[PDB]
């Protein structure tokens, strides 16, 4: 259950071990998540251990508070260096598990991300606080009023943000991440309204982890698009995920959702 | 098995196959340069798998049950010196003796047939008109296509190529939806290394006597689309451009000449 | 003492504190990502120093006599793998229980209060109106401010942060003049990594329940000033813009809302 | 006759050995060829061994087919890392061997490259198939009709392309390379119509190998120049080599050749 | 007194030694000087040894000529690699020593640099030869008439230029450096009239060494600003140092000096 | 002999000469920084060769028979730390006592005399009017100049400099045609490192009391030519601009002043 931090495989026998152990071959319960030039991994056994403990608990708020570190351990960054070579141009398999059904965020919503997008000050963070959410995971944003009085959980890195969201959604709760600010800032690639196009692939990768898990996670993203190129940028963002809600001046201006039987 | 971490450090080891961590391709290894990556296909493992798949009752099930053989069919060699030893590597353009084609068009050169166009141009739904055996889904978000239809989802470029190669050598008709991560991941008004990557993969298909259909959204601007589309067309056997759900342009290199098409 | 050159090379060493050359923060270590750098504050050493400073007759003299303790309070960990282990690291946004503020404004969120504007806008002299305990001078040329007035000059970002943190935890009011070297030294129409660096430092202040005033000349063009100033304001608790010696704009995030100001 | 692939000189005694052996000092029969950031080497003893065997053979087509690997071994990429330092800003000596004469491509043509240049689709590949050539070496281009029925030889990398061209021309035959596409794509430097100026130096380096060898090699180059800047780009290309033919819409539009007694 | 050139600290005990010895911790008489991505160090004991020997000498010109190498050893580049990490965003402390007084270049001039700025051919070098200077240190400029007949001392690198200037000024003489040409060329960072903004921080760092030493050094700087953006660039240069004189067509057009009691 | 691969790893080895793999120039070694490269001339070997050449019946034959001595005269030191130890290295501007000049012009400063202009401006043929001893051909395609005329062809920058230095110290008049590969190979509207490279080589000539004529095609645009030509002229002793075969501008720094010329 311990993650290798420094020591990676140097022999072929060691290279065959799990990512957790410092090898190069995912175990059956490890899914790699490419994000820019990083490769993370979710351990779906740890994930469902935590999610089941939450969902089955007589006091899930208390279990959460007492096991935050275990929850955060669901997603980690493997130590082995050769992953980019061994798995070229890695993505995540687009899947929908058998018997998937959804009423939230909308009826028959495809599993994946539901993005809440808009410019600086558009009201995305406030929009969340008015949806019927279980928990807002606060990451990479300056401390605001949202952090003093709401149902929030503050985290420090992308492992923690994804771990809490995955565990909460797998348990049957409704999580949102506010926000992917540090992905927008951190990811760099060939541009297409000045947007690093690797942002789109990162959102698709995380989206498809959600799809394989049969969950929807709501996520705030300010892509930093100029006024002219915002329509194109939002279209490419919507084409990368299951659903999108656009905020302009505190009001919803557009919403599009891929559904099990269509696209709305 | 493929060597994952131990590479040649002596001249004797360097003479061994790419699979074994050496620098010299064995009789049945073909190197595939893709951007700054170098992959390899083992044509003996390939035709092994193609024979096994040909006697299968479910192509889709065979692939899901044989991920070990697929990763043996196309892999990324561990030896670091390949870029230096094989300067400006491509794949040699060949046509096997006795090659015949009626799909996608009559006398179509073996190679890639690109299905290209902008976001939401209808490329994914266009594949439904092409009498394909199945669509290999890669790098795209989970969509209606992935739950209703003959698809096989993969995670990386080795897997996408291996499945398509095995399918085509067995006599089936594959498409890859899509090469999105080549567009985003290759960086060098599009990076010229996208064009050489398509020529390299195209010529592997030419050596194998196969045609693989491939979706590409190049993320070009309206001003530069016409240029980027010619550059793409000059890299491959054939190309079909979609706009707003309809074919607007087509060009195919054939065994004795060239065809063109113009629509709306 | 802080490890300067020997870092963890075994899994057992990796579990040790950042101070000791490991990769896992001890109970009282908080990582501070700044561009491609990762610093750490030790909150136990911090409150040690804050108690010692609180019983001092000269804050300025105490700092000059305790450079060893200051370099123990904020330091740059030696272990190289931190960027990989903690992906897209930020600082978690928190507000300590019982936090109260009347300075710089009523109910001001803990965080940074930026004093911003172009060259010669009057930022350094503006600090004289803010009832500060002293101005921490960093990255600026020797000026009249440095010979006449309550200043303490430092050389690097660890020192600037440590002095400000110790001062504020002890109940004094610090300003840093200036973050010039963050503007110049962070590079990635301003580098987006300046914004994430300010959010990270801001949220360390939020966790500590303090406000630190900080001068920033972002070197933006007249055309882009309005945009860069919103991006800066969206990264921190509060911001005051100077033009030609006068406040032209202000915005502050408070415990229950937001304030704005407009001048000439 | 074996080329060092992994093991390079680590002592001064080893550094004095030939490039073939992993040393840093060319033997009398090794000529280094700088191409972008690469350094190749032609072994002129292997070259003239192959060329003489071809030229003296009762069945040169059969000798070629039976010795393709030996032919390809004429040019290799040395393993030693310090070559760029030891030979700063390396080029190739401009020489014309005593008693040089030429009737092909034109009368009294300077030894060197004869470039066939023009934009995408301009008819360069077809132009070759109408010159009185012995062999077209196909490299880096997608498989086309040219590869099914003509006198062609398909290769994979720049070593092979140069080896076959040098050997064929030294034997008294007339070779062309279609094309230097992967040099245009692969080489990057300070631009001057957007053309990486290291393209010009690569063509001069290869040109001067041809001049030292007393041969002319015809080479297709599509420099990817915009319409506006094509006149300047073609002029700089002509200034880098012995001769140039420009194709526009399948017709020759300009031709310029440096001659032993003038410039036409 | 010997400087470590190759061997740096590899243990914590060694890391605690002086920069001269290959450690990471400045001795009490070492001041680090960040310049772009370099870190130099001035040894103030060697500095004042040389300066006192000069100032006390019955024949200071002869002592200078006989001890040039010792003078040049006052500033060196430490060998230890971790300095950028250990001292994040390093600058130099802005200080003015107690009892500082100045009549040169102007009355009550702040200690620091006095920049002589202007475009190519503006007359900066000639301007120096008309000020009442003791010595012009010539660095990085092509040999000109200034080097044949004047009171000059030619040096090769930034250590030597700073060493001679510091020693001369500490001895009570009046030095100028003509010029910082290689800093302008060598330093690269995010731009703000195309000027690498790390140029401003380098000038502030060197300025503050002068301020800590209670000296003024005159320095020629041609920032290579375009005509349009020169006013802004000169303003940012003046904001980085104690004083500035601008030359246009061989005449002084602007002069600004920070004084102990004001700014002129 | 020059060390090619073994460099200093102890402080004792570091004190040895550059030739021997150390970091400290011997009495007669002068470092020559060129872009990111650092070369060295050994002035004792130089004057050895100049005496031998002076008693030669064919300068051209002497050079071809003494490639070993030429590579001992200018070489690239193996030690890696030189950039750090000698920050922003240049060459000190000097004029030897007793220097006199009548070529290329009266009282011409020792240094480079650049012959500059665009493609086909007539720079190579202009050298025929300058009463040269021979033209050192480097980096240019084989031309009529190379078969008819007094030329000596070389391959790299060490060779070009060494031949020119030896020729000039022996009393002959060398020109280098051309520095093309400095223009293409130095990259940092021209890279400013071209200008500092010319100043460094210029000042080596100044220390040696020689003038070397050098052709440069800087590849500037018509809009930027005037600026790039001043920047080049401000880097060297003298410069002549060619347009369409005729001198259009000239400037020369002399022992006591400056000359200028204007043509068509
Ligand atoms: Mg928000
Ligand atoms: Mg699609
Ligand atoms: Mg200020
Ligand atoms: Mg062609
Ligand atoms: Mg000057
Ligand atoms: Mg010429």
């Amino acid at each position: 259950e311990t993650v290798a931090l420094v020591v990676e495989a140097t022999t072929e026998a060691e290279a065959k071990k799990s990512l957790r152990e410092g090898g190069l071959v995912p175990a059956a319960h490890e899914i790699m998540i490419p994000v820019g030039n990083m490769i993370l991994a979710v351990d779906t056994q740890v994930l469902d251990k935590c999610a089941l403990a939450l969902a089955a608990s007589d006091d899930p708020g208390r279990w959460f508070a007492e096991n935050e570190s275990l929850i955060h351990s669901t997603v980690f960054a493997p130590v082995a260096k050769g992953l980019h070579r061994v798995y070229p141009l890695l993505s995540v398999r687009p899947e929908v598990p058998a018997g998937y059904e959804a009423s939230w965020p909308t009826q028959d919503h495809m599993p994946g991300l539901h993005l809440v997008v808009g410019g600086t000050g558009a009201g995305k963070s406030s929009y969340l606080a008015s949806q019927d959410l279980t928990l807002v995971i606060r990451w990479g944003e300056p401390a605001e009023r949202f952090d003093v009085e709401g149902a929030t959980h503050a985290v420090s890195d992308l492992n923690e943000a994804l771990a809490v969201a995955f565990v909460m959604a797998r348990a049957g709760y409704r999580p949102a991440i506010d926000s992917f600010r540090n992905l927008v800032f951190g990811i760099e690639s060939a541009a297409g309204g000045g947007i690093s196009t690797a942002l789109y692939s990162a959102m698709t990768a995380i989206n498809n982890v959600c799809s394989r898990l049969g969950i929807v996670v709501m996520v705030v993203v300010n892509p930093m698009a100029t006024e002219a190129k915002a329509e194109l940028v939002y279209n490419n963002m919507a084409a990368s995920v299951a659903g999108m809600t656009v905020l302009m001046d505190g009001a919803v201006s557009k919403q599009t959702v891929r559904t099990l039987s269509g696209r709305t």
